[PDB]
């Protein structure tokens, strides 16, 4: 059945047919629509491989080739022997930028076909990991001027060899609950700069204290390690008009690298698979700046801006968060480190969902998660419809290291 | 079964048991989401179950359910129907079922007030220039010299689709729109379409950039009539910066009194195809909507202009910074004017309670998202980080088609 899509801005309708061959389960139903929660065998891998190589060779335009049957067939013969089978370099390549091309959270998929991909499967201890995750931070952060990538570690085999980044991203800020009760550093890391002091790790007890990487390879127990300094590009914080914002000591990394998501292709999973690009500028300014959870900010920049902080009708947060990010943008783009801010990115957003429409005829899109968490219906993609359904390749959350592995 | 909201900022979980009695579709489906999307005559037989489903909970709620008062009212409506077709709502159900389509609408944050909303009864009413009379009474009692009350004027129910009751105007007060050969939009580009039909039936229009619309009346199913509102009873509120003396001539001015009248409330099977309501403006349906969207005023560029922002690239913000303060502007006049209204930070903060009270008495509260996070902080606010279940529970305000492109002509 087509479904159609209209911009109530431009009065664009787009038809989409893509969701037809949608997998999985949104978690809504006719009776109930969940779109704002954050999170709603042999037999069953062959079919899955099929469907995923059906889909290869139909965008390399060999579906039905010899080649295309005679790989369907290797693969099944491999399953049906080795209870499993290995991605060709190509399928691994292609199945990644299409796990992010399909990623209906993230915003900036515009650049999904511009990613590099690290065949990392040849790894077996952590060390190994540290090594390829080092050579990921410095290729992509290429001094400043980012580069998308996704570095692919071993695939799980019977789940007790699991490989895993223990961090949410491969570089973050410690947490730490301090004697008062408050939260020194990023309370959203507490838990992790725990686990990590725990296994050793001589914390610094500082604002902003680069985690080490607690990295675990074939199910055994993760082990620590720091990113060599000279790899973590950061940011110092100043504003372009007020010379006191300097004062207020933040200061934030480039290199943004969800390393927690598992990554799907023809019903393979592969559990450590951290992936970059670059910042969208609300992302720093926004939710991790003036999260009420995060560092919230706002009060310190209200007051330095000496305003009425005493009623909610000044605005005074709205106008302190604009400042806020004004100067986190300002700062990236003077060091020369990439940025994108919510402008650019949403429009930008807008185009590649006009050429998927086309090309693809349709692109799954989350509304709640695409729209930027400020200046909301300034940005085009607030007035954009959208569908959001699930398609693989995928990335997909999965369960905390911590919360299951047996040391 | 049971189903648990998270609030992602405070660690709160709800369990929600109310979308148990969701009747209605959602237009998601188990594997598509549709949450984002706008807008995804009844038989004398399928009426009965839906006036027995309501009058069930209307008597559940005084605490009459099983009673002989309980018992006798449903018999008296399912003969009513059946030898009638319809059925006749006493006003004690009316004032209930009103009251509780606006507690069920997902899309309002400002359901905290759903309990004390004024009913006004123009059921009695048979012409154009009656429902006239009515809608002055209901903006006059209403604005309240600027302290705004909630309240509906109920208009009679449909009977054979035929006889319809409508007010053609999307909200009670609204600028015209006119669109010019030039190609540019004079006034409010959301009206323009109506405004021609107005034109077309005989206004007169002043063609200025905030003229007051006038009222197209559909009484009875007959052709819509013209009406202009007693120019004292529309409560206006120039908009001026507490800061920026310049702002004040940038022209700006908006109407105090926020009355949608083109929605269908239905209760207990019973369609109101004329039922406008009203309450009070947040902030952000002004500043930010009505001002700021490019197929509205659009006043972004004067008002970053005139601040002397750098509009050289779009990375320095200058459209977010000039959205506060033109936000900044709109609260300040209606405060400065005495005319109620609220902002997005405390009608957010306000529904959040509301919502958690909900869950609590009700055991739910559906939300729609998309709808109730404002369209500027949206992270500084509490229903950001809130997650929402939205279903649908009658009584309910329904869309319902443009009466200009169904209505027969006579
Ligand atoms: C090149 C620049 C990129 C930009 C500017 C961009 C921007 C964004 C933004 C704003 C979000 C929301 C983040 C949050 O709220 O936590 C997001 C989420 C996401 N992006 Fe992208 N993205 C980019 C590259 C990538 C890459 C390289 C991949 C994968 C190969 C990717 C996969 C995803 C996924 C999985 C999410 C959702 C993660 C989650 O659920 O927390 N993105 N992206
Ligand atoms: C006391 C003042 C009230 C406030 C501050 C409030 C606020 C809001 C806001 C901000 C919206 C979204 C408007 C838009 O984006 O166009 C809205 C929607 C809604 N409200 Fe309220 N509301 C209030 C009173 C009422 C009343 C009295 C009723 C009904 C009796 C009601 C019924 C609704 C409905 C049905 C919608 C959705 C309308 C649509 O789909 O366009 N609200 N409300
Ligand atoms: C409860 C709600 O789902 C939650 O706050 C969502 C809203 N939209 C979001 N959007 C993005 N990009 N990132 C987030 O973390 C969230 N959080
Ligand atoms: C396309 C999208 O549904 C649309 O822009 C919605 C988003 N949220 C909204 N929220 C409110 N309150 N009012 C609106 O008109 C909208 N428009
Ligand atoms: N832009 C990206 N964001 C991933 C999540 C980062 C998180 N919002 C934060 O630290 O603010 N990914 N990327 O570009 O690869
Ligand atoms: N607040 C209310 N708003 C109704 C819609 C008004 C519209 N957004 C606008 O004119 O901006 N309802 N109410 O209070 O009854
Ligand atoms: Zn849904």
């Amino acid at each position: 059945r087509f479904l159609k899509v209209k911009n109530w801005e431009t009065d664009v309708v787009l038809t989409d047919t893509l969701h037809l061959k949608s997998t999985l389960e949104t978690g809504c139903t006719e009776h109930i629509c969940m779109g704002s929660i954050m999170l709603p065998t042999k037999d069953q891998l062959f079919p899955l491989a099929k469907e995923f190589l059906d889909q290869y060779y139909s965008s390399i335009k060999r579906f039905g080739s010899k080649a295309h049957m005679d790989r369907l067939e290797e693969v099944n013969k491999e399953i049906e022997s080795t209870s499993t089978y290995q991605l060709k370099d190509t399928e691994l390549i292609y199945g990644a930028k299409h796990a992010w091309r399909n990623a209906s959270r993230c915003v900036g998929r515009i650049q999904w076909s511009k990613l590099q991909v690290f065949d990392a499967r040849d790894c077996t201890t952590a060390h190994g990991m540290f090594n390829y995750i080092c050579n990921h931070v410095k290729y992509a952060t290429n001094k400043g001027n980012l580069r998308s990538a996704i570095t692919i570690f071993p695939q799980r085999t019977d789940g007790k060899h699991d490989f895993r980044v223990w961090n949410s991203q491969l570089i973050r800020y410690a947490g730490y609950k301090q004697p008062d009760g408050s939260t020194l550093g990023d309370p959203a890391n507490v838990q992790f700069t725990e686990i990590c002091i725990q296994q050793g790790w001589k914390a610094p007890r500082g604002r902003f204290d680069v985690l080490p990487l607690l990295l675990q390879a074939n199910g055994n127990d993760p082990e620590l390690f720091q990113i060599p300094p000279e790899l973590v590009l950061e940011v110092p914080i100043r504003h372009p008009k007020f010379d006191w914002f300097k004062d207020l000591g933040l200061k934030w990394y480039g290199l943004p690298a969800v390393s927690n998501m598992l990554l799907e292709i023809g019903g393979l999973e592969f559990s450590a698979c951290p992936f970059s690009g670059w910042y969208m500028g609300t992302e720093i300014g926004v939710r991790d700046y003036c999260d009420n959870s995060r560092y919230n900010i706002l009060e310190e920049v209200a007051k330095k801006m000496d305003l009425d902080m005493r009623k909610t009708s000044s605005l005074w947060k709205d106008q302190a968060l604009v400042e806020i990010n004004i100067a986190v943008l300002y700062s990236f783009q003077s060091d020369k480190v990439t940025i994108v801010d919510h402008h650019s990115a949403t429009e930008s957003f807008i185009k590649h969902m006009e050429n998927e429409y086309r090309c693809r005829g349709g692109c799954p899109a989350d509304w709640v998660w695409i729209v930027p968490p400020m200046s909301g219906s300034i940005t085009p993609v607030f007035h954009q419809e959208m569908l959001n359904y699930r398609l693989t390749p995928s990335f997909e959350y999965q369960p905390d290291p911590w919360n299951t592995h047996v040391w």
